[PDB]
């Protein structure tokens, strides 16, 4: 029986963080530093879960200005920024995802985001995406510093579990990356992938099945297999 999905946010509900990479970038010019995240950079930076975390990593290594202000502070600045982008934007669900969430609710199963991306950028996503704040469409909002460890860490799988109240045998997960993957096998969760632009060069071994589109699942008879 599947009595819970549960879904990473950027990359799987919404292909989202090329607009991320914008509010960062669109940050750093703000704060008249020197530092820019291209396309490239970025794909590798990603392999840092964690807005902070990545953040902090970058901090580590690069040559060009020193930080301006602390890590939670820069994060904060591009969080406003991300929430206003998601706001005027035109971000789509990707293909499937919003059948696959109608089809569960109609079914009464339950929902659940596990996440590191933090509990605003999952509300931007909902109100643009569903038109209804995040509550209302997720049962489980497992997000950013709720856990310690991030992904790869099954550590945000694990309360999203609890929370639930659901064992894993009773559940499965749908992630776009390999840390993401790699949290829910460790969660003892069947997985779906599919990735998205920045982790298409991935390798996905072990993964329950690996789809280009979402939509190749059918909806609900698509995970039963």
């Amino acid at each position: 029986m599947i009595e819970a999905i549960l879904f990473d946010v950027d990359g799987t509900l919404a292909e989202t963080e090329e607009l991320h990479r914008r509010a960062f970038n669109e940050t750093f010019a703000a704060l008249g530093v020197d530092w820019f995240w291209d396309r490239e950079e970025y794909r590798e930076l990603l392999t840092t879960t964690g807005g902070k975390e990545r953040i902090a990593r970058f901090l580590r290594h690069q040559k060009g200005d020193p930080a301006p202000l602390p890590i939670a502070d820069i994060h904060r600045a591009k969080t406003e920024r991300f929430v206003a982008l998601m706001a005027e934007g035109e971000i789509a669900l990707r293909p499937g995802i919003a059948d696959l969430i109608a089809e569960a609710k109609r079914a009464g199963i339950r929902l659940a985001v596990a996440t590191t991306t933090s509990l605003p950028n999952v509300e931007a996503l909902c109100r643009a995406c569903f038109g209804h704040p995040a509550r209302e469409i997720f049962d489980v909002i497992a997000a950013g510093d709720m856990v310690a460890e991030k992904k790869p860490s099954p550590d945000i799988y694990r309360l999203a579990l609890r929370e639930l109240d659901v064992p894993p045998e009773r559940a499965v997960a749908l992630e776009d990356s390999l840390n993401g993957l790699r949290a829910a096998k460790g969660a003892g969760l069947r997985c779906i992938v599919s990735p998205g632009f920045y982790t298409r060069h991935e390798e996905f071994a072990g993964a329950d099945r690996l789809l280009d589109s979402f939509a190749e699942l059918g909806g609900l008879a698509g995970l039963d297999l």
